């Protein structure tokens, strides 16, 4: 597996957990470790890359938890701008899924002149 398809996968996984509710970094983690059945451990230096740019975008904000839980712990959750480009996602997949299949449709019922 290259580089830059770890990075989408995990850019796309990231998107996914907060589009179930807020969550922090360490939680984030050990999620998806046991919702990858252990094989996926990610790395928080990459989480906060990857967040920091979200955030600069506009796709996830940040804030500061409850503190009687311990002390000072950031949440990040999905914004309206966030939650609407993943829906545009959405339809751009299911649009290009059909086009996909009306290329051989149209490819093969072509093909027989
Ligand atoms: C649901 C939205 C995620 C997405 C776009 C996106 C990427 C980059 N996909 C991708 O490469 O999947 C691999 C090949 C399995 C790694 C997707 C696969 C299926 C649906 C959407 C995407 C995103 O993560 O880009 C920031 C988006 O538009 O969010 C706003």
């Amino acid at each position: 597996i290259p580089k830059e398809l770890l990075r989408a996968q995990t850019n796309v996984i990231l998107l996914n957990v907060l589009k179930q509710g807020d969550n922090y970094v360490y939680g984030i983690i050990k999620q998806v470790k046991e919702a990858s059945n252990g094989e996926m451990e990610l790395n928080e230096a990459t989480l906060y890359t990857i967040f920091d740019r979200l955030e600069q975008d506009g796709i996830i904000s940040s804030y500061w938890g409850d503190e009687s839980q311990g002390g000072r712990r950031k949440y990040y959750r999905l914004t309206e701008i966030g939650h609407e480009n993943m829906r545009l996602a959405x339809e751009s997949l299911s649009r290009v899924d059909k086009i996909i299949e009306n290329l051989e449709a149209n490819k093969k019922s072509e093909a027989i002149k």
